[PDB]
């Protein structure tokens, strides 16, 4: 299976904007998505902490989460696509927070081997929503960990960039409680980054 990889910002925006125009999101769904782009770290943090159980959340956050979940009934990718993220060391676990990079700003080889043993050829379940970009955009592309997600035609995925509170992110949102498989992990040419290739399986949250 081949996955569409956008190579040009204008081409990516054109395609994304075309997708967004057809979603027919409701007023309430749009409000929930706007708020997500302002408060994603709080929302995803609480989802991770509680392993996806939202019963104890404030009433307004339950409503927001259920609206985001339901919005994916309208938001699917029309083709196999590649999506991107940049992550900081803690993404690999607490043990990598202050050990992944050496004093030169280069990936420590012992940490890289430990990360490979931990994640290579394994599944990973994410309790939060996954914010991605259509390309490796500048804002996040200098982070030490770059992930390329292979997302199959028909999968829940939404270009929310047109109503995001923030610019330059080419943001495609993926549903919460998604599982992906780490296929490949290697250092970059200059040794400053870990490039991860993963295959998106899909989400366990499927209302309606
Ligand atoms: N960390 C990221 O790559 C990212 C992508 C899109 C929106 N927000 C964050």
């Amino acid at each position: 299976n081949t996955y569409q990889e956008f190579t040009n910002i204008d081409q990516a925006k054109a395609w994304g904007n075309a997708q967004y125009k057809k979603y027919g999101l409701s007023k309430s769904e749009k409000e929930a998505i706007v708020s997500y782009t302002k408060s994603a770290s709080e929302i995803n943090g609480k989802l991770r902490q509680n392993k996806g159980v939202i019963n104890g959340f404030p009433s307004n956050l339950i409503k927001q989460v259920e609206l985001l979940d339901k919005s994916f009934n309208k938001m699917k990718t029309p083709e196999n696509i590649m999506l991107f993220r940049g992550d900081d060391p803690a993404y690999l676990g607490t043990e990598f927070q202050n050990t992944l990079l050496n004093s030169n700003g280069t990936i420590n080889k012992t940490a890289f081997e430990k990360a490979k043993a931990k994640f290579l050829n394994k599944d990973r379940l994410e309790y939060g929503y996954i914010s991605t970009s259509l390309m490796n955009v500048s804002q996040f592309a200098g982070r030490p960990i770059i992930t390329k997600f292979k997302v199959a035609k028909g999968s829940k995925a939404g270009y929310i960039d047109p109503i995001s509170a923030f610019a330059g992110q080419l943001e495609m949102l993926l549903p919460r409680h998604s599982t992906y498989h780490i296929d490949d992990m290697r250092l970059s040419s200059d040794g400053k980054q870990i490039i991860i290739t993963a295959t998106m399986m899909g989400t366990a949250i499927n209302p309606k």
